[PDB]
């Protein structure tokens, strides 16, 4: 190593290992953090029992001390149009974008992990509810079938004439 003159060959080598515990092994800084109560991108969140909207995005806020979610109300429920105090979050229309706190934050549920159950029955997958007829309320419904739009399609301004904008419409 220093004191042997010339001892610049190590007595064979092939064999080697890595990492001591944990499966975590790259850059001890993010890519895969996980945690216990994080939520995940695209995914319906109750808040307070009224407002639910989805996780759009995720990291540090700027005027909280801590990490909060920023959820997007499908509702006009919100405040900011995803910029606060000049950052940018997440690009929606106004009166939408909230931000609150992931523990404060709520999840509801969503279609998806179905066999992921970790229950055994019989039966691969079980799906055997109570066949009722009041579930939470009428208005409450399931994906079936809904009233969609309809009309006639031409495409042929003939009165517009709105190629290229410089101002802006809001009002009107």
């Amino acid at each position: 190593g220093s004191s042997g003159s010339s001892g610049a060959t190590p007595p064979i080598s092939n064999l080697t290992k890595t990492a001591s515990e944990s499966i975590s092994n790259l850059s001890e800084a993010g890519s895969i953090k996980k945690g216990e109560r994080e939520l995940k991108i695209g995914d319906r969140v109750l808040v307070g029992g009224t407002k639910a909207g989805v996780v759009r995005f995720l990291g540090e806020t700027d005027f909280a001390k801590g990490e909060w979610c920023g959820v997007e109300l499908d509702e006009p429920l919100g405040k900011n149009d995803g910029a606060v105090a000049g950052t940018r979050y997440f690009q929606c229309q106004p009166k939408y974008g909230l931000f609150a706190p992931v523990h404060k934050v709520t999840k509801i549920g969503f279609p998806s992990t179905t066999p992921a159950k970790a229950k055994a029955n019989a039966v691969r997958r079980v799906m055997a509810t109570t066949s009722a007829s009041l579930k939470r309320s009428p208005s409450a419904s399931s994906l079936s079938s809904m009233s969609s739009v309809a009309s006639s399609v031409s495409s042929r301004p003939s009165r517009t004439g709105l190629l290229t904008e410089t101002s802006g419409p809001s009002s009107g």
